[PDB]
């Protein structure tokens, strides 16, 4: 049985802290994470409009794409509290955080509402005075699963090869866009040599940040492509330099705007939660060929949402992302005032159900409970660690 929250909910408040990354991690080339030096793993960005003019083909090298299989490639509780273990033990204390979680369950929670028809399945937990928050894995890659014998079915072989390199297309992208160090200190024939590198999808540079809403304090794990110019030594200063890549088609008809300023909200709820100050898209012909390249800055992508004569549609229907921000505000807040957190017995299923128009908050079974509390979310070293802190 459920609690439930109207998807009318709207926060009026909306003060805004200023998200700060706390440390980062990393995943190498076969899977493994990296608690020590992650910074080695961040690539910075370079693609000068003059080599955009060389016409780059975004699907060389398709064939001998290194891809991680999906079930290897869920986001990983375990190595983030692992990560989270080394950066409070430093610290000599824990972080403080109304709720710890991955940034992509934020994301779709903050683009819910011109997303209605996506669902949401997840875990929450109480522990130590802060909600843990996890997605219900085994839902996701079931459908994931379903779906793609869908596209595999209801398409002729070669519209679904296509769709499969459209999804290389923004690996590839990041690959020869991006240097492993500066410019500085990176040799002419490394520049000039990333459309032969081999693609893979397995290296990740994850940041986790303290941010929030309202009143209420939020810490998230989310992967970044890149650094834009430089890093900064200066903590406080370091997510300014960040930049997210996204590629997507050249667009002819308006039905590809809408389309567009669609993905651009998704991205922008993800940057804008990151603090990610820089959104570049590489657009691509049909033949996956990049022609232009457009940088973003997050903060005026509201603008131009708002503003695009040829985007005013019905106030319910229209992107408006402060409307989201405040059904964002009005979620976490009901989170906040929801659950004791300090009752460690119980955890709980977010569900919003798009066929029954439900945001439901529900206590879980109590073999639920106890696997998350044992190895799903919460770790042996985890738990321990986080107890003798009072002792």
């Amino acid at each position: 049985m459920a609690k439930s929250l109207p998807l009318n909910s709207r926060s009026k408040t909306t003060a805004l802290k200023q998200p700060r990354e706390l440390f980062s991690y990393a995943r190498d080339i076969d899977g493994k994470y990296v608690y020590d030096d992650p910074e080695n793993s961040l690539s910075y960005y370079y693609l000068p409009d003059s080599t955009i003019d060389t016409g780059i083909d975004l699907q060389g090298g398709y064939s001998k794409f290194k891809k991680i299989p999906d079930e290897q490639n869920l986001a990983d509780f375990n190595s983030l509290l692992k990560a989270i273990i080394k950066y409070e033990t430093s610290e000599g204390k824990k972080i403080s955080s109304d709720i710890i979680t991955f940034r992509e369950i934020m994301t779709k929670i903050l683009s819910l509402p011109y997303n209605l028809t996506d669902p949401i399945d997840l875990y929450v937990v109480p522990f130590d005075g802060q909600l843990f928050i996890k997605s219900d894995d085994e839902l996701d890659m079931k459908r994931r699963k379903e779906q793609e014998v869908r596209m595999k079915q209801t398409n002729t072989v070669e519209r679904y090869d296509y769709m499969k390199r459209c999804e290389y297309v923004g690996y590839k992208f990041e690959t020869i866009a991006t240097i492993p160090k500066p410019w500085s200190q990176v040799s002419r024939s490394q520049i000039e040599n990333r459309n032969k590198k081999v693609v893979n999808n397995y290296e990740q540079y994850l940041s986790v940040i303290r941010t929030g809403i309202g009143n209420v304090k939020l810490v998230l794990a989310g992967e970044i492509d890149c650094c834009w110019d430089y890093l900064p030594d200066e903590q406080n200063k370091k997510l300014n330099h960040y930049v997210e890549l996204k590629t997507s088609r050249i667009i002819e008809n308006n039905s590809q705007v809408v389309s567009f300023e669609q993905k651009l909200f998704k991205a922008w709820c993800q940057c804008f939660l990151m603090g990610v100050t820089k959104i570049i898209y590489g657009f691509r012909d049909n033949n996956l060929i990049l022609k232009n390249v457009e940088l973003f800055n997050t903060e005026e992508i509201p603008i131009l949402i708002k503003n695009n004569p040829l985007t005013n549609a019905a106030t319910e229907k229209k992107i408006n992302c402060t409307n989201a921000l405040k059904w964002y505000g009005a979620v976490v807040d009901w989170l906040n005032t929801t659950v004791d957190k300090k009752d460690e017995i119980k955890s709980y299923r977010l569900k919003y159900d798009p066929v029954r128009k439900s945001f439901t908050l529900s206590e879980t079974d109590s073999e639920t409970n106890e696997k998350l509390r044992n190895g799903q979310l919460l770790t042996p070293e985890f738990t321990e660690w986080r107890q003798s802190l009072k002792k």
